[PDB]
């Protein structure tokens, strides 16, 4: 017989209905189900009908492995989906959140909150279509991108990944959704999940809803706010989400006012689906559904049954796979689940499937491995690393000379800091491990590199990672850069009450600063507790998160470019402010959301 969902030239919906037809309960639930590449095995993935893998943070074939290499992991998994009685292809998904950033040699780009400081949408586009390219470049077909929370307060861990705790500067950032999936067309409908084809991925609006909102930045913690303010704050970038097709919608850890979003039907299907017309297919976090109850885990089965009933399609289980499967089939033979409920999830998932062409194209493309980490990119990079720096401080008063743009050319010059060599600091949480890490962890260059690479051969670097003041003010320097600043985290792992920067760092600045005029840089998830560094400085840039491409700082240190990043955050006086954002009654900031100082090009 003709077999309907296998002819291309069928529109998608009559695909997904003639598949859907033919489906046994294991079928769908396997559609529902997405297991951690290091459970997976071609048996595992065949007997279950497994619908997708992921590889969480720093989950890798092995350290250093190339494009071809992770194409070849990801097509071993699709050989064993493709060879079940349906035939129907995994979708793999990865956090490709500032680049393809747990693969080495990827380009990393700024983190959010730096992109945010640029106030340019179709650089953020850009960026997108840049990251699909080397997410593709790895055989994967969908990034856990973009986080839209509204970060309220930065003492969350998460603040990096915020555009801005402005949601109109979120709301313009969701660029990145065309950017990665391809622009609908001029007939698209709000709502429908869009992926242009074998050159874009599916992508992911998160984490919904309020991630952004919990009380004290705590991660993963209760948002208590109204329905006005949830609906005005936390929620409008969905609707452009929509707009603009995003194919997933991912569900928060958080509460809102008590309710686990992995619990809560009003919000998942009465508004997302229900209201927004959401045709996608949303996904729970990590473990989102165990960690329902307290303890996390300590039942399953009400897990399992809320999630599902609250209108979730995808469940990340990641690893216990066997549980999942074995109650959510519990569930529906007793009835307790219904028939109507699993055939929305499947239909949701085969939707997006169908739509993105992933029956057609089902496996990687040898050619596309040379996108990863490609020159074009990281001139991209580059240039969203400079507009993402903020200008705070150019002359320690109203009658200095400005201290930038630096010379090119000088006798001797210091660098310094702990984060002035250093790759994997300079690149943050999300980058090649989940919490990120120290060293030279992929390709990319320094702060100090780039210092080298674009100074006048005539001028003399000299690198001292801590030197004291003696040393500073006896060496001849010119000036300094020195570059201090947040190691990487990720997650709880960087919630963070007193927001102060680890040591050495003031003092490195301080004795730097003591003994030659010194350009200040410092790299942070977020506003930290800055006066102090403020005023040993002669100038300071917050050059946030800005990734691989160190060259983008030097680009505006040495006038190459003017200077034009303006904060997209609030930058407190102290921490017992916060929660303190643009409007609240009591407002009184160091610097406000908006401030940046400019130079021109020399
Ligand atoms: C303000 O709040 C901050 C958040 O709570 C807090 O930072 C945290 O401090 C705690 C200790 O109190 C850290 O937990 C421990 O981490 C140890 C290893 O830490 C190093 O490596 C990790 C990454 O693996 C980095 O994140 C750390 O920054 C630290 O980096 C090292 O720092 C040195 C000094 O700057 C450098 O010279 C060195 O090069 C650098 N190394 C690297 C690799 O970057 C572990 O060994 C401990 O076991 C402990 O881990 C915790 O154990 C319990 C478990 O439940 C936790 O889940 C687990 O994390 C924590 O890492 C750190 N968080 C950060 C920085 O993100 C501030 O404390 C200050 O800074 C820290 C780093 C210490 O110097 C403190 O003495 C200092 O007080 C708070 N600040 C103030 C003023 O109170
Ligand atoms: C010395 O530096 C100053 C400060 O940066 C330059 O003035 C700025 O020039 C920008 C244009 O390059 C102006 O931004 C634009 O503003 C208009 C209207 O609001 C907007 O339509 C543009 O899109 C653009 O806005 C940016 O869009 C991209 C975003 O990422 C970014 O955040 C937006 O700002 C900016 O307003 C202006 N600032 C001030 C205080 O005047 C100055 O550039 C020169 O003068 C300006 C006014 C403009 O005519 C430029 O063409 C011109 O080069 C620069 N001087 C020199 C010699 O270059
Ligand atoms: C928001 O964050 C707070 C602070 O972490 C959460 O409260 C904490 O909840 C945990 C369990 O989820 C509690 O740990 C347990 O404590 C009991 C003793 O009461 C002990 O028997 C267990 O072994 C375990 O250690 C913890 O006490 C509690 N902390 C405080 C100070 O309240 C809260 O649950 C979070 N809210 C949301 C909605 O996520």
């Amino acid at each position: 017989d003709y077999v309907l969902y296998k002819d291309a030239t069928k529109p998608v919906e009559d695909r997904v209905a003639d598949l859907l037809g033919r489906m046994t309960l294991a079928e769908k639930i396997g559609q529902m189900t997405q297991i951690e590449r290091l459970v997976a095995t071609p048996d595992v993935l065949r007997d279950n009908f497994i619908g997708s893998l992921l590889s969480g943070g720093g989950s890798v074939p092995r350290k250093g492995a190339t494009a071809k290499e992770w194409q070849d992991m990801v097509d071993g998994f699709q050989k064993a989906c493709m060879s079940t009685r349906l035939g129907i292809p995994m979708i793999y998904g990865i956090d490709a959140v500032h680049g393809q950033n747990n693969v080495y040699g990827a380009t990393i780009f700024p983190h959010n909150v730096g992109l945010g400081a640029t106030r340019d949408p179709y650089l953020v586009k850009r960026i997108g279509e840049a990251t699909a390219l080397e997410v593709r470049a790895t055989g994967i077909q969908y990034a856990f991108a973009p986080c839209i929370a509204v970060c309220r307060d930065p003492r969350w861990g998460r603040c990096y990944e915020s555009y801005s705790e402005d949601r109109r500067i979120v709301q313009s950032m969701t660029e990145l959704i065309p950017g990665l999936q391809g622009d609908v067309p001029k007939d698209f409908t709000s709502g429908m999940p869009f992926v242009a084809g074998k050159n874009k991925v599916a992508a992911c609006a998160k984490h919904f809803v309020g991630d952004g909102g919990t009380v004290d930045g705590i991660n993963e913690n209760n948002t208590i706010i109204n329905r006005e303010g949830l609906m005005n704050i936390h929620m409008p970038a969905y609707k452009n989400a929509m707009d603009k097709g995003v194919s997933t919608v991912m569900i928060s850890y958080s509460s809102w006012n008590g309710v686990k979003m992995h619990a809560n039907q009003d919000l998942v299907t009465g508004y997302l689906k229900d209201t927004l017309k959401f045709k996608g297919f949303v996904i729970s976090d990590w473990e989102g559904i165990d960690r329902i109850t307290t303890p996390a885990g300590s039942d399953y089965s009400y897990s399992v049954k809320a999630s599902i009933l609250a209108g979730l399609d995808m469940i990340m289980v990641p690893n216990k796979y066997q549980q999942f499967i074995s109650i959510l089939t519990g569930h529906v033979n007793g009835g307790v689940i219904p028939m109507s409920r699993i055939d929305d999830a499947v239909t949701r998932i085969l939707r997006v499937k169908f739509t993105m062409g992933l029956f057609e194209n089902p496996y990687a493309d040898p050619a596309m491995a040379e996108q990863l980490g490609k020159q074009e990119h990281r001139d991209l990079a580059r240039e969203a690393a400079r507009k993402s720096l903020v200008l705070l401080k150019n002359g320690k008063t109203s009658t200095d000379a400005p201290l930038l743009p630096l010379p090119k050319k000088a006798p001797k010059i210091l660098v310094a800091g702990s984060h002035a060599d250093n790759l994997g600091y300079q690149c943050g949480g999300w980058t090649i491990e989940w919490q990120g890490d120290t060293g030279r962890t992929t390709v990319g260059t320094t702060i100090l590199e780039a210092v080298k690479a674009a100074v006048d051969p005539s001028t003399v670097v000299v690198f001292a990672e801590n030197p004291d003041a003696e040393f500073v003010k006896s060496g001849g320097f010119s000036y300094a850069i020195v570059a201090v600043g947040e190691h990487p985290y990720t997650e709880t792992k960087g919630d963070n009450l007193n927001l102060t920067i680890p040591e050495p760092g003031l003092s490195t600045v301080q004795a730097v600063c003591g003994g030659v005029r010194c350009a200040t840089v410092l790299i942070s998830g977020r506003p930290v507790v800055v006066q102090p560094l403020l005023a040993a400085s002669d100038a300071l840039v917050a050059a946030w998160l800005p990734g691989s491409e160190g060259q983008g700082v030097t680009d505006a240190l040495f006038g190459d470019f003017g200077f034009t990043g303006r904060l997209p955050r609030t930058w407190f006086k102290s921490v017992d402010q916060l929660p303190m954002n643009v409007g609240d009654a009591h407002y009184d900031p160091l610097f406000r959301l908006g401030y940046g100082l400019t130079t021109n090009a020399t």
